[PDB]
DNA sequence: AAAAACTATGCATGCTCTACTGCTTCTGATCTAGTCGACC
């Protein structure tokens, strides 16, 4: 049921296969753990005249985008 | 005095080292084109 979330949190098939072996017995909690790669958070296309509607009408942070490698 | 036996020698064969020169083939170094992995 929650294989995708655990895989994203841990980024390893072996751990997902081993921990989530039984179908009924799941994991109570799943979150980023030490020495376990996690999927980075990306950004979607930005509407140029709906920013406020996208921000729910609150102050927002703007920062110059950097051309490098995400790590 | 005359005939037969032993030794000197000497020229030619084949082998052996020793080297030299040429061709064929294997190994190694270098250059160039193509390919894979990671990202964005
Ligand atoms: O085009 P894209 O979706 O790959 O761009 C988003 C990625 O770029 C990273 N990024 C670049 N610059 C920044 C800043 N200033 N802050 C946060 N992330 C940034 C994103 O993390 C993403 O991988």
């Amino acid at each position: 049921n929650d294989a995708a979330e655990l895989h994203n949190v841990t980024t390893d098939l072996e751990k997902v296969c081993r921990q989530l072996h039984d179908p009924s017995v799941g994991l109570s909690d799943i979150s980023i753990t030490l020495f376990s790669a996690f999927k980075p958070m990306l950004a979607a296309i930005a509407d140029i005249e709906h920013i406020e509607k996208d921000m729910k009408h609150q102050s927002f942070y703007i920062e110059t985008k950097l051309d490098g490698e995400r790590m």
